[PDB]
C-alpha cells in the first residue's frame, strides 16, 4: 500500500497571504522515498492551493455537504469541489462530529454522494475517552466503520482512505503511545477483512490521525499496519516535511 | 434608510464556470434608483465574485465560524473572508438554524466575534408553522432578536441588517402574503424600538426574506416597513434585476 500524509490545515491559516506562503514553502520540500500527499485547507483557500500546489501532490476538501447544490445557505457541494479540479475531501473529522454535530448518518450519506460522484474519501473514525478507559474502543470504531461500509459502492474502496482518531487523547489529559496507534488502526484493518473480505482489507490506507510530529512520525510509520498520517498542526509547519518524508521507515 | 437588496445563491451553482457566467450577467445590468446590494455565494466561490463583481456592490459570506482560526475542520472564519476584501456575512438562515443545527447561541456569538472584527452582516429570524398558526409569531421573533442584540457591540447598528424568514411559509403548504411580510418588518422595528430605541430602529434595514420573485418584488417593496430583501432562487437569475430595481417602489 502506498504510504499516503494528508496535511489537515483545520481553519487555518488566518490570510489568503499567509496561505500562499505556505504553499511556497510546500512546494519547494524534497520528498523522499514513495508517498502519496494530500493538502486539505478551508474552502475560500482552495482555488489557489488548486492553482499553486505542487502538481504531484493533491489538494482535498475539509467536509462537503449530502447533495449536489440547492437549498442549503452555507453549505459547499461536491460538484463545486470537482469544478476547481480537486479530487478529495475530508470527511468525519473529530471536530465536525463534535463541534458541529455530524452524525453517522449524515456522514454515510456524505461518504456516498462523494464516492458515487467520482471524488475520493478520507473518512475519520475514533473513539472517545469513556470507550478508552472501559476498553471498549474497538467495539465503538466497529459501530462507526459498519455505517460508513454500506455507503461505499462496489469498485470504489481504492478511492477511500481511513483516519482513525484517537478523540479519548484530545484535550483529556491522557497521551497516545505509539503500541495505542498500531493497536487501533489493525483494530480497523480487521473489522474491514471481517465485513467486506481481505483483498480489500489489505489495499485500505488506514491513517493514524492523533498527534504527530517530527518527534514521533518516524516510530509511528514504523508501525505494521499504520499506513500514513492524517496531519493537524503540523500542516502548518516546516516539520510537515519530515512527517512525508516518514515513509521511508514504513515497509 | 437606502433600500437594501442581497442575492443569496444558497448551494449554487454547481460549477465555478456557471458562477462567472451568473456574475458576467450582474455586471452589465442598468439599476434604477437608489439601493445597496449585496451578493452571497458558496465560499469556494468567493475569490472570483469577490475579483470580478462590480464595485458599485459588495460580497457576501453565506456564513462563519465564531473563531478567528483554529482546530475547527471545516469551517470557515472572518480574517480569512477578509483576507480577500469581502466585508458581509449571512447569519442565522433558516436552513442553517434548521438543517445545520444552528442555535441563537451560536449565533449571537457570530454576530459578537463578526461584528467586533469589522464585518456587516444580515442577520436571519423568522418563526416556524406552529407559532405562525398560535397566533405566536411576535413572542418567537422576539426571543430571537433579544438573543441578537447583547451581541451587538456600541456603535456596530450601521452594519447590522435584519432579514425576517416567514419559515412557516416554505415547504409548508402555506403562503404568505404581501401583508404578512409588512406585518413583521414592522414587529420587529417595533420589538427594536422598544428594546434598543427609535434612533436605531429608524436606521436598520430590516428585510423580507421569503420569496421574493419579479412578479412580486414591487408590491412587496412599497410596504412602509419593508427596506428590501434577501432573495433565494432568483438571485440565480436575470429577474434578480428587476428586484433590485424595486427601490424605486419604496419609499
Ligand atoms: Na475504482
Ligand atoms: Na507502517
Ligand atoms: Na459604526
Ligand atoms: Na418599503
Amino acid at each position: 500500500r502506498t504510504f499516503f500524509v494528508g496535511g489537515n490545515w483545520k481553519a487555518n491559516p488566518k490570510t489568503v497571504e499567509e496561505a500562499e506562503k505556505l504553499i511556497e514553502m510546500l512546494n519547494g520540500a524534497k520528498v523522499e522515498g514513495n508517498v502519496e500527499v494530500v493538502v486539505a485547507a478551508p474552502f475560500v483557500f482552495l482555488p489557489t492551493l488548486q492553482q499553486k500546489l505542487r502538481k504531484d501532490w493533491k489538494v482535498s476538501a475539509e467536509n462537503v455537504f449530502t447533495k449536489p447544490n440547492g437549498a442549503f445557505t452555507g453549505e459547499v457541494t461536491v460538484p463545486m469541489i470537482k469544478s476547481f479540479g480537486i479530487e478529495w475531501t475530508i470527511l468525519g473529522h473529530s471536530e465536525r462530529r463534535d463541534i458541529l454535530k455530524e452524525d453517522d448518518e449524515f456522514l454515510a450519506a456524505k461518504a456516498k454522494f462523494a464516492l458515487e460522484n467520482g471524488m475520493k474519501i478520507i473518512y475519520c473514525c475514533g473513539e472517545h475517552l469513556s470507550e478508552r478507559e472501559a476498553g471498549k474502543a474497538s467495539e465503538f470504531v466497529s459501530a462507526q466503520i459498519e455505517k460508513m461500509i454500506p455507503a461505499i459502492p462496489a469498485g470504489k474502496w481504492d478511492d477511500v482512505v481511513i483516519a482513525y482518531e484517537p478523540i479519548w487523547a484530545i484535550g483529556t489529559g491522557k497521551v497516545a503511545s505509539t503500541q495505542d496507534a498500531q493497536e487501533m488502526c489493525k483494530v480497523i484493518r480487521d473489522i474491514l477483512a471481517a465485513k467486506v473480505g481481505a483483498d480489500i482489507a489489505n489495499k485500505v490506507r488506514i491513517l493514524y490521525g492523533g498527534s504527530v510530529k517530527p518527534n514521533n512520525c518516524n516510530e509511528l510509520a514504523a508501525c505494521p499496519d499504520v499506513d500514513g498520517f492524517l496531519v493537524g498542526g503540523a500542516s502548518l509547519e516546516p516539520g510537515f516535511i519530515n512527517i512525508v518524508n516518514s515513509n521511508v521507515h514504513s515497509k
